[PDB]
């Protein structure tokens, strides 16, 4: 439900970042030659995606969020 | 003279505080784990994964820098 | 319980502010502790300090309310 | 100087038998065989945390803080 839902959320924002920065630049800023990595997202990025989802990795982000964009609300609107 | 070094650093910090705090209380299926638990694996990705969360410029909180914020928040929030 | 509630809120911003890591070392509690130490100790402090009507209370985390309100307040 | 944790636990001390050694431990609650090994790990530690707690975090400090809390406040 929310704990596999909320991880592949994040599979995917990591997949996103490695993209943007680079695949080649986030693999080598970071080991793994060309080969293994990429082909590695295919195998380990999914598992401890997973594992952030189990940290509320979430909340606290999306807290940080909800609280900071909140506080945003005594400007927005007070 | 640090850039990445140390966030990869700050962040595996707040990690292993939570795959130790919430950690094998659930972390084998949080990341489908081999015959049964290892924190032989943590040595093995987490280091590597602070640095591509760090890499990728991922999330931060430090727990107690959170707990400011909200508290600041609550105080512009009454 | 008592106002030993809002003085565990106040210890516990201070120690945020000054750092739970560099506050342990400063203080007794290493980083093995830390948790122990804010759930039962810091609680336990704080009721003392009510019980006490000592008082001390959230200057410091005044001014960080405002100062966070100097900074965002304006772009 | 940080004989200033002696000063706290000193002025907690006083505070606590002006108003009494039991009417106080049961005020925050705990009892007589317990009560005297309060007196001495568990005061001075939180007269250090006062101590420590009471050093000047000065501006710069205050400043770096009120950024980053801030910087996750937006």
């Amino acid at each position: 439900a929310n704990k596999r839902n909320e991880a592949l959320r994040i599979e995917s924002a990591l997949l996103n970042k490695i993209a943007m920065l680079g695949t080649e630049k986030t693999a080598e800023a970071v080991g793994v030659d060309k080969s293994q990595i990429s082909r590695w997202k295919r195998d380990w990025i999914p598992k401890f995606s997973m594992l952030l989802a189990v940290l509320e990795w979430g909340v606290v982000d999306d807290d940080m969020a909800r609280l900071a964009r909140q506080v945003a609300a005594i400007l927005t609107n007070k």
